[PDB]
């Protein structure tokens, strides 16, 4: 297991693009991840039993253009650096934390690049991570108390399905209550409601880099969607206008996403830890950079196909 | 020898439709024009009108043809189609209650010759680029039609060429004169100078004993056999806007290598096809078959065609507005 520093020198800051790192080297950071949170030694997790468990997360993981293991890595990544950056110990329980990052490797699991159309794909990929689980020689829980085992599968089973956009809606009047009163250690309520928080932030993290990552992720995200709707279109349905690839108009959609879903998450985040503010105004900026090549979508010129017999 | 040995054609044969104002010339193949050309200038009888030696006035129809280079627009079927639009005014609109026969003669050999020998670039890209026409032709003004001019003197003096070699000296230097002055009058500088005069003609109506007014109307008739794709259908009016835009971005493309800065519309990086389109339609192409249409009733239908021509821009011009993902499949261009 290499020691963290070894990976990258950045690889603990908020400015490191976990997407950077070759696939092939990802399980191994997410063995160092561990390890430096201190979790292998804190549970006492065999390491073989640990390192089939990981092997098996990322084998679970189709190919599709966004829903791919190096989304969950890219997740997972996140979570550690919450951990590293906001101190997380001193709001949340030890095996909530652990929790949380295994549920961020675990959240997507098998997913096809189609959503729901409660939550689905999110009790999928839930029932997943236990079908992994109670693989032979893959039970890193395996040793634990009837008390932890259990409490462990309920936080990521809640977890998991904090990762649906519906459960997110849900809760936003509870966590807004949270971030203006503050937070309260001794309130299990406040724990259930940031473990929701913190999944839904390490979700979206893309958002939290610069533009090139935004840019790049937007693309795949929507590649996702028009393949779903040109399946739709193939069975007869009707797809979403954002998932028809000749009536969606991404930065409108993109402006969307960004105003009433990303931002009010890391504004949120900032309000609870003021060292999360440097993440709000990231996302902040990738939503302004959306506005300024908005223009971009009008064809200058003739189309690279050098014709007009598209009208 | 295919022109000689297939004898003229009658006009009827190559076409029923062929003197309609919806007949489209780029319809017919490249290697029939020129026998179209024979046949157009035997069904108005110009032939027989100034005795023209028909192997002289097929070697100058070859000549001519051999002349246009291929850039995407001004090419030998661009010079076919204006001239097959005089042919249509000829046949439509009576211009012989209007001009003398020589007028019109001349007005048809120019619209042969009018773009001959083009580069698929302006006035001002020759000034630019310091080329040889610029070296000739730029402090004189219309670089472009003076050579245009010059290159249709050089077909006439080529030997077995020159259908005015019979002409009286009087009417050879008419002949010259005229083609000069309706060359000339191709471009769009001319055009905007004389615009004034042309509506005031149009108002107090036109007077064949006023010989300004032929000159004008010349010109006017000029522009608008120049113009005239903009009369035809949709499908004609889309592929016409094409190619004379991959003519003006390579000129703009070309521009931006000599480290100049080139027009907004040569530019592909910052032209945008439907405000230029509908600009150019408005402002040039509709006030030009307005003008025609008041001088003749029967060419209403033309303007009627170009100013649906521009509606159907303005209606297409939500297209340019790039839905889902480019074709490219990628968002680098951001
Ligand atoms: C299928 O969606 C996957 C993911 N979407 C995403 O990353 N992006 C990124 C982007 O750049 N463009 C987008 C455009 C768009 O529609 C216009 C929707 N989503 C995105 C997502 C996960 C959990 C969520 O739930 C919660 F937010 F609660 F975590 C959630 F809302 C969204
Ligand atoms: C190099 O120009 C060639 C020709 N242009 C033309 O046919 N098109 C057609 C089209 O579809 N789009 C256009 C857009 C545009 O600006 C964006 C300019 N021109 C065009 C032309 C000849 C003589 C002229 O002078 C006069 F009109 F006077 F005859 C004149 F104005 C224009
Ligand atoms: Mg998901
Ligand atoms: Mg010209
Ligand atoms: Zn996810
Ligand atoms: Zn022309």
């Amino acid at each position: 297991i290499q020691p963290v520093a070894a990976i990258d020198s950045n690889f603990a800051s908020f400015t490191y693009t976990p997407r950077s790192l070759p696939e092939d080297d990802t399980s191994m950071a997410i063995l160092s991840m561990l390890q430096d949170m201190n979790f292998i030694n804190n549970y006492k997790i065999d390491c073989p039993t640990l390192a089939r468990f990981c092997l098996m997360v990322k084998k679970g993981y189709r190919d599709p253009p966004y829903h791919n293991w190096m989304h969950a890595f890219s997740v997972s990544h996140f979570c550690y650096l919450l951990y590293k950056n906001l101190e997380l110990t001193n709001y949340l329980e030890d095996i909530e934390i652990f929790a949380l990052f295994i549920s961020c490797m675990c959240h997507d699991l098998d997913h096809r690049g189609t959503n729901n159309s409660g939550s689905v794909m999110e009790r999928h990929h839930f029932a997943q991570a236990i079908a992994i689980l109670n693989t032979h020689g893959c039970n890193i829980f395996d040793h634990f108390s009837r008390k932890d085992y259990q409490r462990m599968l309920d936080l990521m089973r809640d977890i998991i399905l904090a990762t649906d956009l519906a459960h997110h809606l849900r809760i936003f009047k509870d966590l807004q209550k949270m971030a203006e009163v503050g937070y309260d250690r001794n309130n299990k309520q406040h724990h259930r409601l940031l473990l929701c928080l913190l999944m839904t932030s390490c979700d979206l993290s893309d958002q939290t880099k610069g533009w090139k990552t935004t840019r790049k992720i937007a693309e795949l995200i929507y590649k996702e969607f028009f393949s779903q709707g040109d399946l739709e279109k193939a069975m007869g349905n009707r797809p979403m206008e954002m998932m028809d690839r000749e009536k969606a108009y991404i930065p409108e959609l993109q402006i969307s996403f960004m105003e009433h879903i990303a931002m009010p998450i890391y504004k949120l985040l900032q309000d609870l830890f003021p060292k999360a503010a440097e993440l709000y105004e990231r996302v902040a900026s990738n939503r302004e950079h959306w506005t300024k090549v908005s223009h971009k979508f009008t064809i200058r010129g003739l189309p690279s196909n050098n014709s007009l017999d598209f009208l």
